[PDB]
């Protein structure tokens, strides 16, 4: 009935008729002409169409609330020496039990990235990493949480030295004036200059150099669909993309990711993040451990991403072949490490919107961010 400390209360059971609290509501910008979007908040039509969807965002915000909740403990014991896998293990730990993990009925969305320094995203330990946090790493928290395949994907940056803290400040602001920016009608590539023109305007100072804050050009805003983290839709962080449009009922992850190096990721390292193709069919396999591998990621993950550790903790061993020739026949495709150049540092912020027809919705904003 209230949430323990350390949390291991279900956010369904804190909420026992099954309304999940919304996040934070918001009118659309006005179109660019100058008209104003205040209508769509007491239209009938916009209403009913709403009310239609409710169970929907009703499972966005259930995620949602396992997601704040999670993020909110994370921050207060994350600290320097702790290794990346004991950091890893303790959030997806709270994660699974807020969220009351049931098969592919609720869960977790994808493993936790926590990306250092240069690299900035996909970077979660395999086992035998022996990887461990200092007092002068910059770590994206990504983390995702799902309902229904409702997926949420907020992420944000830990530090411990504040040499940092003018970068993280140009990432949330440019963050949360693409989630401005957007709305129904609003060009993606309208989003991204946005983001553009607010990161840039913020020089900083790390170690007595000093640095114009770059957007990472392929790093990217998306929408979301149903056990589709990445559903096709794409928003820039540059200036420059196609000029297509967000529609009325679409969910999006709006995200950036600023960086004090080249402003573009290549993969790099050791590969742990993996995901089946959404758009490859049934494919009959008749060799066994590739035949059993596949069983295992078709009953537990689906089309939602996993890693190496999560196939560990279900027991299984000595798979990285069948692994590799699940991702040579195009069924699994690998997604490493993605790093700007030795040296940079790079940071992230990120929220889910819910494009409602009768207001937008930053259905993961928190106290925090
Ligand atoms: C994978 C990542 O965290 C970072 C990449 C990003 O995709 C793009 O920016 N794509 C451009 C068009 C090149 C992205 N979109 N969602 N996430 C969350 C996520 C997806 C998959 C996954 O494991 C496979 C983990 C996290 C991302
Ligand atoms: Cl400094
Ligand atoms: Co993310």
């Amino acid at each position: 009935k209230v949430q323990t400390d350390p949390p291991s209360v279900p956010i369904c059971d804190l909420y026992p008729n099954g309304v999940f609290p919304k996040g934070q509501e918001c009118e659309y910008p006005p179109t660019q002409d100058g008209r104003t979007a205040a209508w769509r908040t007491t239209s009938e039509e916009k209403k009913a169409l709403d009310q239609a969807s409710e169970e929907i965002w009703n499972d966005f915000r259930e995620a949602a609330e396992a997601h704040r909740q999670v993020r909110k403990y994370v921050m207060s014991w994350i600290k320097p020496g702790m290794t990346m896998i004991e950091i890893c293990e303790k959030l997806e730990d709270c994660s699974r039990k807020l969220i009351k993990e049931n098969g592919l009925n609720a869960g977790l969305a994808f493993p936790t990235g926590c990306s250092l320094n240069n690299c900035a995203a996909h970077y979660t330990p395999n086992a035998g990493d022996t990887t461990v946090l200092q007092y002068d790493d910059i770590c994206k928290i990504d983390f995702g949480t799902h309902i229904s395949g409702r997926i949420i994907d907020c992420a944000f940056t830990v530090t411990f030295n504040p040499k940092y803290d003018t970068l993280l400040k140009a990432v949330k602001d440019a963050t949360n004036t693409g989630i401005k920016c957007a709305g129904i009608d609003v060009r993606l590539c309208d989003v991204g200059e946005a983001i553009q023109e607010v990161m840039e305007s913020y020089e900083v100072e790390i170690d007595g150099k000093t640095y114009q804050v770059k957007p990472i050009r392929n790093l990217n805003g998306h929408s979301i669909g149903q056990y589709r983290i990445h559903a096709g839709k794409t928003v820039p962080i540059v200036k420059g993309g196609e000029a297509t449009r967000m529609e009325e009922g679409e969910v999006y992850a709006i995200e950036t990711f600023g960086s004090t190096g080249k402003g573009v990721v290549h993969d790099d390292m050791e590969c742990s993040h993996y995901m089946k193709n959404f758009d490859v069919g049934h494919v009959p396999i008749r060799l066994p451990r590739t035949k059993h591998l596949l069983n295992v990621i078709n009953e537990n993950f689906g089309t939602l991403a996993f890693c190496r550790r999560w196939l560990d903790r279900l027991g299984e061993s000595k798979y990285l072949m069948a692994l590799k020739n699940l991702c040579d026949l195009g069924i699994v495709d690998p997604y490493p490490p993605l790093c700007d150049i030795k040296g940079s540092y790079t940071a992230q912020f990120e929220h889910t919107i819910l494009l409602r027809p009768t207001c937008k919705e930053v259905v993961s904003r928190g106290d925090d961010y």
